[PDB]
């Protein structure tokens, strides 16, 4: 047995763009990666798959089956997001002489007028069917991480095609500061109208991936795939400034927990003269983000500066894991190795002899416990798993996906790190951005043609885990490795 603490919550993460639509009536063609995803362009040259999310899963009008079942699983958490578009479709007035060729946005005043001057555009069916799904949600006894930010951008503020046809004319969305600002005040406004319902907050989820994958990692098909370093580094800076000011927005109307999400791999070394490349890749994609928002330690032009508008903005860290990324040291620095982690084959075996998911992601559940525990080390804030999952539709691999990173959340707990919670990702099948519906992630089966929901023998398992605290005497062999014999090579 491997008991957790009574105070520790398993439960689960969904976004809204993911999940909402698939009923009629939750349509939101309000944000740029609908656009995104509707392009015959992208279409055309697959970058998109050309599923539709509207053909989705239906959380917007089955939100009671899902949390029927949930509760059933014995989940006591739950994180997902509010969408901005479906808060906010229209335009909003530009802010009066707000200087939009400024490069800091150290501040952005909010008060009691302010909001309720935004409330006179905030579309009320949306706020009151989110009020009534939370309010469900609550009502199952699940403990509630509101998240305001989960990718798509009101299309108001961002145009993605314009922007990927080369035009910056347009809104620009992470590449403007009118959408640090309004992201300030979106906030705000959503903790002031739910804040009685939620327990913790989250401004974002996976800034990097959003930054990274819309600016260089073009071939993943994420708005606006428009290739390029310095913007990518843009779009970067105002995120940062876009979380600090949200934290400082939502601080003023709530007493109650501000954290983040992000998108954490476990950097590992080819051979042992691999380390420092470690540290670097730990630097580069880790510790600069959270040096900036936690130290106010940010390298703005050439200069390493303090700014005190970033420091200590944040309580909590989310933590995202699903595999491993292996780095080598070159003489100009450190690369990433394909055949490993997230570059494998799919349905296959890493280069390790690890298998690898319906995504080609390979089965690395240590790099949990690194990850955690570096955290901890460093910062010593709180931290949930806030997203964890295989793409597996099959069921094969789940089982020991979900029972191993269980125990790696255990070990660390165990080495003195403060983790409150492990998030499966996700109770049930849903959009996977530019894959489309195939790259399935749901504990639950969504059959799309009807929306009915089904257990794969893995959510058996974690009811298992969340009814009892605890992986079990039972269940703890699959605590191991998926046997590759009898699976794809
Ligand atoms: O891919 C499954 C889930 C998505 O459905 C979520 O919306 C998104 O939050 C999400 N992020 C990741 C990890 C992505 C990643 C990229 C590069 C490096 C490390 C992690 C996996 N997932």
């Amino acid at each position: 047995m491997y008991s957790f603490p009574n105070s520790f919550r398993f439960g689960w993460s969904q976004a809204g763009f993911q999940s909402e639509m698939g009923t009629p009536g939750s349509e939101d063609p309000n944000t740029d990666w609908y656009k995104w995803v509707h392009d015959p362009e992208n279409m055309a040259a697959g970058l998109v798959s050309g599923d539709l999310p509207e053909n989705g899963p239906g959380y917007w009008g089955n939100y009671k089956t899902f949390h029927d079942n949930a509760q059933k699983m014995g989940l006591k958490i739950a994180r997902l997001n509010v969408e901005w578009s479906r808060i906010f479709p229209n335009p909003l007035p530009r802010p009066q002489n707000f200087d939009e060729s400024k490069q800091d946005v150290t501040e952005v005043e909010i008060n009691e007028n302010e909001l309720k001057r935004l409330d006179e555009y905030a579309n009320k069916d949306a706020l009151n069917h989110y009020r009534e799904i939370f309010k469900d949600l609550k009502s199952r006894g699940l403990y509630f991480i509101l998240n305001m930010y989960h990718w798509p951008l009101p299309l108001w503020l961002h145009d993605p095609i314009r922007v990927r046809r080369g035009d910056f004319t347009g809104p620009s969305g992470w590449l403007s500061t009118r959408t640090v600002y309004e992201f300030a005040r979106f906030s705000a406004y959503i903790a002031w109208k739910f804040d009685d319902l939620v327990d913790e907050y989250s401004t974002m989820n996976e800034p990097n991936v959003v930054g990274g994958l819309g600016y260089v990692g073009v071939k993943s098909g994420f708005p606006p795939g428009y290739l390029s370093f310095e913007l990518s580094r843009r779009a970067m800076y105002n995120i940062i400034q876009a979380h600090a000011r949200a934290y400082d927005g939502i601080k003023s109307v709530s007493k109650k927990p501000v954290g983040i999400i992000y998108a954490n791999s476990s950097f590992q070394p080819l051979t042992d003269k691999d380390m420092e490349a470690v540290e670097m890749a730990e630097n580069d994609n880790r510790w600069w983000f959270f040096d900036a928002i936690i130290r106010g330690e940010i390298t703005r032009g050439n200069e390493k500066i303090v700014r005190d508008d970033l420091k200590g903005r944040l309580d909590w860290i989310g933590v995202n894991y699903y595999t491993r990324t292996v780095v080598k040291r070159t003489e100009k620095g450190y690369v990433s190795l394909g055949g490993y982690g997230h570059g494998c084959e799919r349905n296959s075996v890493s280069l390790a002899g690890l298998p690898t998911s319906d995504f080609g992601w390979e089965f690395f559940p240590e790099g949990l416990y690194d990850v955690l525990t570096k955290y901890w080390n460093r910062y010593h804030l709180y931290m949930y798993v806030t997203e964890n999952g295989i793409a597996d539709d099959a069921d094969y691999q789940r089982p020991y996906y979900l029972v191993s990173h269980v125990y790696q959340v255990h070990r660390a707990i165990n080495s003195g790190a403060d983790v409150r919670g492990y998030l499966h990702w996700s109770l049930a099948d849903n959009y996977e951005w530019a894959s489309g519906f195939s790259m399935r992630f749901g504990l639950l089966k969504v059959d799309y043609n009807t929306k009915r929901l089904y257990w794969r023998p893995s959510a058996l398992v974690y009811r298992e885990i969340a009814t009892n605290g605890a992986i079990t005497d039972e269940i703890e062999h699959l605590n191991s490795v998926p046997p590759v014999k009898p699976l794809r090579h």
